[PDB]
C-alpha cells in the first residue's frame, strides 16, 4: 500500500523565481541541479520538490511512496487489475528520480502519477534551510499535501480511493456564492489528516495548492513576514477546521497557491468520517 | 511589596457599548452591578475590571495588590518618605472594591492609584465566560498589564521603581518616523515579563492599551474573529520580541485599546535587562 | 518556629464511643492504652489522638510540634517575652506524650497547649487503618486542623499570630442570621492552608470540630457511608472555597464535630490574604 | 521466525590475544572454558561468544533464536522445503552450546549456521564486564549484528531473505575506487536496524565485523582509547548514515574486524526501504 | 562547613585479607598503592579508603571534606576557637592523601581526624567494580557513614554538633538488655540521613561500622550470597527505622562490622528532629 | 556581579578568511558590518562575536554582562576600589557595541575588557546558521569560555576572583613534558562549568582558545569534518575530565584555536572544588 506523498516536480515558466521563492520565502534548501531539475530539500531526502523549466506553471508529476519492492509489485497489479495503463520506469528515469524502482501512470484527468520505493537518503549533507525554519515535519508523514482540481470528484474520488487505496477523513462543503456549493474530499493514507484533498473548483490549474508543514509557530509566523514583504499572502493565520492546521496561503511564482503551516491533528484506525460547512474555524481571512 | 496589578475602573461615555464589547467579544463574564459600578471577571476574584459612566473615556484608576496588612504598611511608610500624598481608604471605599483595606494616591502625572490587601474571591460562583474562552491567565502574574503614557518617562520611571518597587525587563526604542524614536520601559512585580510598560506616546489618554491574557492560541484566534466582524482590529497577530506573547490589538468602545494575548514567557531573578529596536518577532501588522 | 500540629488528646464521658467511632468509623489504628489514655494512630507516629475519661467531652490540649531542643528554647523565650505562664515539662508528662522535650501553658482562652520536639516514632509498628482507608494525609503538615472556638476574635488572633507565629491565610465572613455575620480567620504554619482557625461561634466547646485528611476521594466517600448508618452526618460533601477541600461533617460521640477531607491545596511564600463570603463553592449543605 | 542473532563462535590462532583483546579491550566477561571453547558473556546469558583454537581466524559459526520448539519446528520445516540440508542437533552439541533444542546448516557459501531455542542463562552470576563497560544492549534486539562477505549477494540475499525470513532495511552503494561500487544490504529480524549486512567485498574471510553496542557514549569513548593504545583502530569515531549509530572499528587478532558503537535508531512495521550512496554521516575516517 | 565524609584509612593486621574482602566481597576497585597504603575506589575519585598495615585493626583516620581552601580556613579558626589543637596538613601529608589543603586534629576521644578541600578526581580512569555492582552511591552525599563508639556521648555530641557543625537527625534508644538502654545519636551535614553516629556501645574499637550505599537491590542481595559464602553475615537483610535503608551487616577481617545498603530517604531543612525505640522496621535479625 | 560572558572581539590579519571560516565551518550566522568591525551572531543578540582587521591576530577585548545599571555600578565601584584604573564607555562605544552603558579596563596583563548591561537583542531577525547546527547553547550560560594565558597564575587569578568575582570550579595540573607541570585554573560565574580558565602556557597569545557550545551530538560531528576537509583539526573528539564535556579543537586562521563542544555538565552552590591531574577522560588526541 501507499504509504505517503514522497515528491512533487513543477514545471514553470520562471524558475530563478521559484528557487528564490522556496528558499528565502519557504525556507527549504537547495540541494543542486540534475536531470532532474532543480531540487529541493526540507529533511534527510535527497530531495521533495523538483522544478523545470516548463509553461504549464503547474504541477508535473507526483510521487507517492510504497515500502518495499513487493509494495511495489502489488500496487502495479491493483493499478493493471483496474484497467490503468502502468508503465515500469527505466533505469534512466529510476537514476534521474534517485530511486530504486517505480512504475508511471496518470490519474483519471490526466495528472502524472509515479509510485516508487528505495529512494536517496543524504545524512551526509545535513538539512540546512535556506530561511530560519526550526525543522519541517515529514517522516512517516510524508512530504505533506496538495489538492487535485477536478471536473468531477466522484470519479476522481473513486479512483483515489478504490484503486490507489486512500481513505476518507472528512468532507467540507465549501461555500461558494449563494447559488454554488462544492463539496471538497480530505483523504490519507498515513497518519496525516490529508495528504490529498479533492474538490472541483473553477480553477485553470492541476491543483490549488500544495502544502508543506513546520515545526513550530514561529516558523509560520516568520515564513508569513517574508511572503508579506513581497505582497503574496492570499490569506491571513487561520485554523482549519478538520486538521487543526494553523497556517496561512500565498502565491507561487506559478499562481498556483502554497500553504505553510504548523499543530496539525493526526488520524488513526478508530477515525470517524464527519462533515464540515467552513473549512476554518478562525482566520483564514482572503485578502 | 507589589505583588500584583489586581483591578482596573474604566470610566466611559457608552457603558452599553463596554458591557457587550468586553463579554461577547473579549469573554469576560459580567459579575452585577454595585456602587462600584458594572462589574466584570476573567477568574475567581469578585470583579476584576469596573466600568462606570464617565466623560473621560479612559482608565480611571488601577489598584495593586500587596500580600497582606503589614504589605500596605509598608508602601504607605515608602510613599510618604517619598513625599507623596497618601490617603487611607475608608470604610466605604473598601467596601466598594471588596477589599479588606487600602490606600489612595496618584503617580507623578495625575493617574489615581490604590495599594490594597484581601481582595474578595467567589469561588462559589464558577466563572463562566462570555464567550468561547478556555480560560485566562491571572494567579500570581495578577491580571495583566497596561501602558501608562506620560510626558516625561524619566519622572515616571524613577516613580514606579524607586517609590513603588517595580523593576526593569526591557526597554524597546520604538521607531516613529525617521526624526522619532521614544524607549518604551517594560517593568515586572511578578513573574509576568511586565504589569507595567511606560512610554512618551502622542495619545490624549492615560493608557495606550490594556492586556488580558488567555489560556490558548484557539482563545485569541477566535477572539480576533469576533472583533473583526466589527472592524475593530488595531493589529494583525503577531509575537513580541521581549514578552514572546503573541496577540492582536483593537480598539475599545473608548478608544483606548485592548491587547489580547498568549503563551508569553516569564521572568525571573536570573533575568538580565536588554534592548531591543523593535516591538514585534513576526505580524502586529498595523491595520 | 512551630512546624506543624502534633498531636491532640480529648477528655470524653464514652471512651468506648470514641473507640468505635475513630476505628470503625473514621478508620484511625488503636494504638493501645498507658498513663497517656488511649492512643490512636494515623501514620508512623507512635499517637496522633489520644481518649481520656473526662466530664468535658471537649479537646483537652494540643501539642505544637517544633524541630529541635533549639527550636522549642526559642518559642519558650518568646511566650515569656510576651508574658505567658510557661513551664517545663517534667520528665513525666514528656514519658506520657512520648516525646524528647516540652513546654506547657494555655492560650488567652483557658485551652492548654502544648510545644514540644523529638516525638516518637514506631515504623516497626506498620500503620494498619481500623477501616477501609488508603491511607491519611500528615508529613511535613502535621496532623490536620481544629477550629478554637473563642469570645474574642481579635484577642485570640494577635496571641497566635504574634506570640505563636501562626501566618494568616484567609478570612471567611460566615453568615450566621440576617443580623449575625461572624468572621473566621484561617491560620497556617507550614504548607497546609489551614492548621488553625478562629472564630467567635456560639457553642459551648473549646473547638467547633478537628480535622483529617485523607489520601483519596474513596476514603472521604467510604467514610460518609459508615457515619450516615448511624446518623452521625452534619454535613453533606462539598468543597470549601478556601482550601479548596473536599469533605463531610459528622458529630462524635462529645458532640464537637469532625471534618473528614480529601485533595486540600497547599500555599507558600507567594500566598496573598483574601476574603470569602461563603464558606463552600458546592456542597457542605447541613442536614 | 528467528528472533534475533544469539551467539558467535570463532576460530582463531592466538586464543590467549582473543581472551585478553575480548576482555580487557572491548569489556566482555570471561565465563569459563567448556568444550565450547572459551566462553565470554556480556549479558545474562550463559555465553554470546565462544573462542576456539583454529586455522581459519575467522567466524566458525553463527547461532539464530527462535522463540520455541515450535518455532525450531517451523524454520527446519522451511529450510528442508527449500532443499538446504538440515540437520539436528544431537544431545551432545545441544549440551555445548547450553541449549534446548537446535539443528544445523550451512548458508549458500559455506557459512555454518543454526537456529535454536531455550539457551541458558545465569542470572546467578552477574554479569561483571572485564573493563569498564556500564553495559551492553541485547534483550530483544539479540547480540548485535555482523556482515558477511559473499561472492553473489543476489544468492545470498535471496537465501537470507526468503528462506531465513530477514527483511531488507536498506542499501548503501559503497564506493570502492572510481570504478568500483559495491551495494551493501541491511536486514532485520527484529527491531535491530540490522542483524546482518551482506555485501560482495573483497576480502578473504567469511565476515567484515561483528559489532557489540554498548549502553552509554562513555563506552565507546573509553574503549577506544584501550585498543587504540594498541594501534588496533581501523576506523576514527562516527556515525553511520542508516542506523544512526555512533561507533568506531578496530582489528581482532584475527585481521577481521570489530565495530563498537552506541545510540542506533530501531525499526518498526512502518520502516520503508530506502538507499544511500555513503556509509557515515560523520567520521568513519579510515586510519 | 563540612560538606561530608571523603574518605577513611584503615590499620589492619592482614592487608591481604582486607584487600580481597574490599574487592572480591564488597565490589570495591583496587585503586593502587601508595604511601598512603592501598587504595580503593568506589567512583571517580583516586580513593576512599586507604589500608596500611598496622596492629590496631580499626579506622585509622577519617577525612571530612570542605567545598574549597576558604572553607578549610573557616573550619580551622572554629576548631583553633574552641580550644581543638589544630595542625596544618604538610605538602607531604597532603600529596599522600591527593588534596590541595588540609588541617589535622583529633575528635574528644582520640580519633585522628582531617578536614580538607580539593581531593583528587580520576574519571580518565573509569570506576570498575571489583565485583559485580551497579554503583555506589556518594556525589554530594559522600562516601557514606560510619558509628564512633564513646565512652561519653554528650561530649562527644557537643564536639561534633558545636565545634564540626553536624546536625542532629534523630536519636534510638538502643534495647541491650532489660537494664541496658544506650541512645544512639545519627547526625547529618548534607542530605544524607547522616553521615555520622554516636553512641557508648561496650566495643573494643573507634567503630562499629563503616556503611557504603549501593545503586540496586540486587547490588545488597548479591553481596551478602558472597559474604554468607564465606560465614561473615552478622544481620539478616532489613530495612532501618530512621533512614529507611535497606541493608545487611557484616565481618570486616578486623572485626569491625560494615554496613551495605539501598534505597535510604534522605533529609532537608523542613527535617525534624524524632525519636525511635527500635532501629529496625523489618529484618536485621543478629545471626 | 557579573552574570557571563557576553561578548568577543578579535583583530585579525585575514578577516575574509575568519568571515568564511566563523560561518561555513563552526556555523555562526554573518550579522553585518557596522564599526564594530563585521559581526557574527550564535544566537537572539545582535551579535556575539566581532572581527576586525589588525595585525595582532587574537582576541582584542572581551565583555562581561551585568545584570542592570546597579549592576555596573557595583562593579565600577568593586574595580576601583582594587586601584583599577576604570572609564567610562562613551555613548560613541556603546552605539558601537550595541549596549546600554559599560565601563572599559585591563586586566593586570594587558587584555582590554569590558563590563555592560543592556545589550541588544534582534528576535525579529531569526537566528540561521551559517552551517547545518541545530543550535548553540547561551541563554543564562552566556556565550561560552575562553583560556587566558598569563606570566602569573597567581597574580591573574586574584584579580579574576577577588575583583571581578569569579569563583574557582576545579584546577587540573597539565603535564607538559617530564620536567613541566603548569596549573589551570577553571572559574566559573553562573552554571556553566566555567567561563575562564587560566594558564601559564608558552604561547603568544592572550588567549589558548575560546569555546563554543551546541545543541547535539550531530553538530559536533558534522563541524568536525567540515574543519577536518581543510586539515584544520588540532585535536580529534574527547570528553573533559572537569565539565565534560565532548568537543574537539582546531585552528582558527589566526593560529589561535577554537573548541567546540556538546553535554558539558554544570554547577551550583553545592559544588565543591576539586583537582584532576589529566584533562580529558577520553580523546582528545593532539594531530
Ligand atoms: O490562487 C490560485 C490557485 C490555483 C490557480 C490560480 C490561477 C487562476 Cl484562478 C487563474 C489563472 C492562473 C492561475 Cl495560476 C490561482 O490564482
Ligand atoms: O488543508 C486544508 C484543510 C481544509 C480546507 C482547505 C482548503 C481551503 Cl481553506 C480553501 C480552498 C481549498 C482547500 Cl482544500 C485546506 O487546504
Ligand atoms: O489607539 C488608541 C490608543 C489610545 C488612545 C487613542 C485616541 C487617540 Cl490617538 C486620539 C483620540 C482619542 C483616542 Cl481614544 C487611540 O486611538
Ligand atoms: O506587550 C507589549 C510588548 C512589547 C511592545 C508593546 C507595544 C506595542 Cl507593539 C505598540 C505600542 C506600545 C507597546 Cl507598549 C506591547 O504592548
Ligand atoms: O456541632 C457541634 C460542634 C461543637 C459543639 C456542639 C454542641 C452544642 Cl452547639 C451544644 C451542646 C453540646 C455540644 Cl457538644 C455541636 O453541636
Ligand atoms: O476547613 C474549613 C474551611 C472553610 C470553612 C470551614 C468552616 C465551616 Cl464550612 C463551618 C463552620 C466552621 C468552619 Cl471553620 C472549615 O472547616
Ligand atoms: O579489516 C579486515 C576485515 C576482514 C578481513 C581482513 C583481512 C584482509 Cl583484507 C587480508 C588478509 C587477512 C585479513 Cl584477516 C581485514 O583486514
Ligand atoms: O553498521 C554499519 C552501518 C552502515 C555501514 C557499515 C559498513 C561500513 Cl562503514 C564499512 C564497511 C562495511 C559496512 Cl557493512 C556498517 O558496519
Ligand atoms: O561486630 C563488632 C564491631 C566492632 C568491634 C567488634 C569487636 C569486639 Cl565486640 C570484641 C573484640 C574485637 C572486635 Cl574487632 C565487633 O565484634
Ligand atoms: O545505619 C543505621 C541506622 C539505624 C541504626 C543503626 C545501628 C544498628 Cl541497627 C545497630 C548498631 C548500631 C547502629 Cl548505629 C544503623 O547502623
Ligand atoms: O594552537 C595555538 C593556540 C594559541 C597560539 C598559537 C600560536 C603559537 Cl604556539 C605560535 C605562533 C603563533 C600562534 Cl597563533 C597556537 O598554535
Ligand atoms: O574546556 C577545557 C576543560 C579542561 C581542559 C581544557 C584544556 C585542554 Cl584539554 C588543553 C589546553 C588548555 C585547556 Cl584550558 C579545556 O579547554
Ligand atoms: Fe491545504
Ligand atoms: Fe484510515
Ligand atoms: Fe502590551
Ligand atoms: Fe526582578
Ligand atoms: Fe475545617
Ligand atoms: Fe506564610
Ligand atoms: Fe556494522
Ligand atoms: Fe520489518
Ligand atoms: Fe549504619
Ligand atoms: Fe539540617
Ligand atoms: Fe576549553
Ligand atoms: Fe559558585
Amino acid at each position: 500500500s501507499i504509504r505517503s506523498l514522497g515528491y512533487m516536480g513543477f514545471a514553470v515558466s520562471d524558475v530563478a523565481a521559484w528557487r528564490s521563492f522556496l528558499t528565502q520565502k519557504l525556507g527549504l534548501m537547495e540541494a543542486g541541479t540534475t536531470d532532474n531539475g532543480d531540487l529541493f530539500r526540507i529533511d534527510s531526502r535527497a530531495w521533495r520538490i523538483a522544478v523545470q523549466q516548463g509553461e504549464v506553471d503547474d504541477l508535473a508529476f507526483a510521487g507517492y511512496e510504497v515500502a518495499d519492492a513487493a509494495g511495489l509489485a502489488q500496487m502495479a497489479d491493483k493499478l493493471k487489475q483496474a484497467g490503468i495503463a502502468v508503465t515500469t520506469g527505466d533505469a534512466s528515469l529510476a537514476r534521474r528520480r534517485g530511486v530504486t524502482g517505480l512504475i508511471t501512470f496518470a490519474d483519471p484527468f490526466g495528472l502524472p502519477l509515479e509510485i516508487y520505493y528505495g529512494a536517496s537518503e543524504v545524512f551526509e549533507k545535513p538539512f540546512l534551510p535556506g530561511a530560519a525554519v526550526s525543522g519541517f515535519l515529514t517522516g512517516e508523514q510524508g512530504l505533506g499535501h496538495f489538492v487535485r482540481c477536478v471536473p468531477d470528484s466522484d470519479k476522481a474520488l473513486a479512483f483515489y480511493t478504490d484503486v490507489l487505496g486512500f481513505q476518507l477523513s472528512d468532507v467540507i462543503d465549501m461555500k461558494m456564492g449563494p447559488d454554488v456549493t462544492v463539496p471538497a474530499y480530505f483523504l490519507h493514507c498515513n497518519e496525516r489528516h490529508h495528504t490529498l484533498a479533492i474538490a472541483a473548483f473553477p480553477l485553470p490549474k492541476r491543483i490549488h495548492h500544495f502544502m508543506l508543514e513546520v515545526a513550530s509557530l514561529d516558523d509560520v509566523g516568520f515564513a508569513f513576514d517574508r511572503v508579506d514583504a513581497d505582497g503574496l499572502i492570499t490569506s491571513t493565520l487561520g485554523r482549519h477546521t478538520n486538521d487543526h492546521m494553523v497556517s496561512f496561503y500565498a502565491s507561487t511564482p506559478s499562481g498556483v497557491e502554497v500553504e505553510y503551516g504548523w499543530s496539525a491533528r493526526t488520524v488513526d484506525r478508530s477515525w470517524v468520517v464527519v462533515r464540515h460547512d467552513s473549512p476554518s474555524m478562525w482566520g483564514h481571512k482572503s485578502v
